[PDB]
């Protein structure tokens, strides 16, 4: 099987994920250059999601200049039957590399940190908070983190979603950048701990509560490093306001002190 984009040629080597009516493939072009193609059918997408992903491409072609820590879009096709959108191809991405990992480097966790906070902090300056931040949104390529989507379009799995990383505000609310600051928290604190924050947590009810419980309190047990304990402390701060912010967090000595 093969596929064209744009009048150029990609043979198909196997399907990395499939989401919804959306499909990711790991493939070459002529000169056997490896990308990942990723397919939307539109063939039954509604006004709103067909406008998601129009939103969501003109998003990452607008982002490709303005950072490094965001996947490259090369290349695209738009029909009214579907969406194809080359893009450079990672190893992995970073939820699969996390439930296969033992155990992480520290200076792989900080260096991990510090794209996720550069691509992160990008988006927000275009206006943009993701909201669904989790591992899954984050792709290791020349070991590096990328970011690959914006939060816009449907998420996608490899070849069931979680509450997790979700933010008290955003349940109370029943979503400011500091929204996007808890869950980059949530997947730090999974990084040190090997678990997030509430994941002890079976009963989704009780889980959400103890999210957005004052009383409840996340355990922050004692490690070497004392300011990667101070960045999870200040993460996962309920009062958003008191959350500390992405800037402050590319200023803090976890990000800048070696
Ligand atoms: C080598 O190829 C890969 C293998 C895995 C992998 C390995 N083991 N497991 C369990 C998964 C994950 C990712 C990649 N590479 C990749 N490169 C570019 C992408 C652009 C958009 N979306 C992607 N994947 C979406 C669907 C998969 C999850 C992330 C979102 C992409 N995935």
């Amino acid at each position: 099987q093969s596929m064209s984009v744009k009048g150029r040629i990609y043979s198909i080597l196997k399907q990395i994920g499939s989401g919804g009516s959306s499909k990711v493939f790991q493939v070459l072009n002529e000169k056997k250059q490896i990308y990942a193609i990723k397919y939307v059918n539109l063939e039954e997408a509604d006004n709103q999601t067909l406008d998601s992903y129009r939103n969501e491409i003109a998003y990452l072609n607008k982002l490709q200049q303005h950072s490094d820590k965001i996947i490259r879009l090369y290349d695209y096709e738009i029909t009214d039957q579907y969406i194809y959108m080359v893009m450079e191809c990672g190893n992995i991405d970073l939820n699969s590399w996390l439930k296969k990992k033992k155990s992480i480097d520290p200076w792989e966790r900080k260096s991990y940190w510090k794209n996720m906070l550069e691509a992160v902090h990008t988006i927000h300056q275009h206006g943009i908070v993701h909201s669904d931040l989790k591992p899954a949104n984050f792709l290791i390529v020349d070991g590096m983190l990328k970011l690959i989507d914006f939060g816009i379009a449907n998420q996608m799995q490899p070849d069931v979603g979680t509450v997790n990383y979700m933010p008290p505000e955003a349940i109370k609310d029943m979503i400011s950048p500091k929204s996007d600051v808890w869950s980059l928290g949530c997947i730090l604190y999974y990084m040190t701990y090997g678990k997030t924050p509430f994941q002890q947590i079976i009963n989704q009810i009780s889980k959400l509560h103890a999210i957005i419980d004052p009383n409840h309190e996340i355990e922050f047990p004692d490690i070497p490093e004392k300011d990667l304990q101070d960045v999870l402390k200040c993460c996962l701060k309920r009062d958003p306001k008191q959350r500390i912010s992405i800037p402050e967090l590319l200023a803090h000595p976890y990000v800048q002190i070696q």
